[PDB]
């Protein structure tokens, strides 16, 4: 087996945690967040599980001194400037670390130096980190990259991801820009508060693996403006109104396309025959096209691969790892 | 720049070769086949393009200096275990695409520990890939699972077209004979079908840490109503043009893995759509659909060819696909 912390325990941290609890190999051992109303409570308790005897810890380092984990899940943050400190926290502790932070699936290019002084802390430590997820992490990177080892070469790629937002509350709605007029949506997208972090990892990923340069990168967040009534729990669009975001990127290099990713998320999309899904089309020799309906759930597989993950960290190189650095992802025995 | 060999310059062997010529971080070296007709010749006016078809593959390693060859003769581990073990004692890397190596720790244990141990004592190592098995109804399944939390039951099937490969590939298949020659065949063990099935199930099965304790088979043949002429064969009307290959593996009379692999020369012939086609059930379940196939003579060149940076970089030892980084597309 293997001993494993959680850093945080909001949606993912606990299903994280919770999956941790199934699997034969793994050992739940430790859980540290900074939330008054989880500190000092059972684990078990907090899962609906009844007490399993695991408290949550108010500081990481004891957390991770006093049960001695070989790897902690960091489910925090999304940005580099700030969970670099608490990898680099854990790393200092001899322990190994994956996190789900969007930013570090892939962040050589936008942040080097951070980059840089993970992986010698991670090396003067003898231990590794990575990041990983749904998105980026698996479908627009990883994904993609495997299926590209049955071709002979390849021009170009194009994939799209397509969800439902039916499911989620308020904020999510607010983050999507659902239920706003169009005037709102644009106020929104500059004030901030609507999209899909992660573009730029993926891509640069992908090119770092097939061995090709990006010298521009484009990005587009539209409304996806709805003809039709659509009602949720949580929200009402009229026709006209913006029923989500469709976030879109092109990587290029010398004015040639070279991948090019598209995420819309919207409320009830089955409403104008808008089918979930993940698609991926390779044009190169040989062409392939890939299609997975529904979608991979997005809770559900980063919860999935965070945890999957784990054994291959442990036994990895020393440093920053990348999804493409480790053997083929797979799910853990129950 | 890695060096490579080939041991095997029939369909797969040929177009691997022209392959590595084109990659920038490979180099094609020397090329050893047993026929005849092509000992001694160029690889270059062989394929239709400085390198010289050995008779014997110890003399072209010795001569050429590859850090690895690639074994693309035959498909049964009893024959190749002495092809990979020869170049083992030489202390080069191994890629094969022989369908028993891609994954032979449960079929036939004592002959990988034998080849696992020669590995080690030379410091290289040996990987069995191809499209099938080694990518489409293993690799990427497996793959796949890596965002379940947890899988039940796994069914898959690949439609797909035999046109690309050799005389070899034929005769395992039974193409062009006739449907009750073809019955004889796989009750005599003449005829096998699609040969892998068991490395598949037990490559998923290990990588998912489940037991297997009976695979059940079936073979029926795929008989033409139209003339199929490929570049190696000729299916009159009436002849066998593939063969219908199922399997079924179970624990404790509980289906775990099933899988389906019609194959036929020349499909589209008579309106036979092709694909491949994954369903796991689990939590959550993942439902995948490729179309048209990935092509079986490009995808298994390919992955042959993509994998050999890791396999000279990686430990020593038998691997497997499993064990090994992500499969990727080498630059051009
Ligand atoms: N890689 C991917 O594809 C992917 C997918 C899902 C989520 N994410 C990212 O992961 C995080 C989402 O996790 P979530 O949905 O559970 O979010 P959440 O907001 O529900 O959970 C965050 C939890 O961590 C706690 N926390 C935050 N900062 C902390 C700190 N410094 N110390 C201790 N606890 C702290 C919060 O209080 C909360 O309990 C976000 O950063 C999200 O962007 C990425
Ligand atoms: N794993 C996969 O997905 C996959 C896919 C395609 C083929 N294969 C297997 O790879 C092998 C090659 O198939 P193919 O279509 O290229 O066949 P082929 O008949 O076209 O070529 C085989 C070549 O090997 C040569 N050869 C055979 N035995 C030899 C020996 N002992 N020493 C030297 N040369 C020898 C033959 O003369 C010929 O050139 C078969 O066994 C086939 O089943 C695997």
């Amino acid at each position: 087996s293997y001993k494993v912390g959680i850093w945080g325990f909001g949606a993912m941290g606990s299903g994280i945690a919770k999956n941790i609890l199934s699997k034969k190999n793994l050992k739940l051992v430790g859980v540290h967040d900074f939330r008054e109303e989880y500190i000092e409570k059972d684990v078990g308790e907090l899962l609906g599980l009844g007490k399993i005897g695991i408290k949550v810890y108010p500081d990481p380092i004891t957390m991770v001194k006093q049960t001695d984990p070989d790897l902690v899940v960091i489910a925090t943050n999304s940005f580099i400037s700030v969970v670099k400190d608490q990898i680099i926290s854990i790393l200092k502790e001899n322990k190994n670390v994956i996190t789900i932070a969007e930013e570090m699936a892939f962040p050589f290019s936008k942040d080097p130096k951070a980059a840089n002084e993970i992986d010698t802390v991670a090396k003067d430590h003898n231990v590794s980190v990575l990041g990983t997820g749904v998105n980026p992490g698996f479908v627009l990177d990883t994904l993609i990259i495997t299926l590209t080892g049955i071709c002979l070469n390849v021009q170009r790629i194009k994939a799209a991801r397509i969800n439902d937002l039916s499911p989620f509350g308020p904020t999510v709605m607010e983050t999507q820009g659902v239920g706003t007029t169009p005037e709102e949506f644009k106020q929104g997208i500059k004030s901030g508060k609507i999209g899909h972090i992660g573009f730029e990892q993926s891509i640069h990923m992908i090119a770092k693996a097939l061995g090709w340069e990006i010298d521009r990168i484009e990005q587009k967040r539209e409304p996806i403006i709805s003809n039709v009534m659509r009602e949720t729990k949580y929200v009402k669009v009229q026709p006209g109104m913006v029923a989500g975001c469709n976030h879109t990127a092109k990587a290029f290099y010398k004015n040639e396309l070279l991948i090019e990713l598209e995420h819309p998320q919207q409320v009830l999309p089955h409403l104008e025959n808008v089918q979930t899904g993940d698609y991926i089309t390779i044009q190169g020799d040989p062409d392939i096209s890939m299609g997975i309906n529904p979608e991979i759930p997005g809770g559900k597989g980063t919860i999935a691969i965070a945890t999957n993950m784990i054994p291959s960290v442990v036994e990895a190189r020393p440093g920053l790892l990348t999804m493409v650095d480790l053997p083929i992802p797979r799910a853990l025995l129950a």
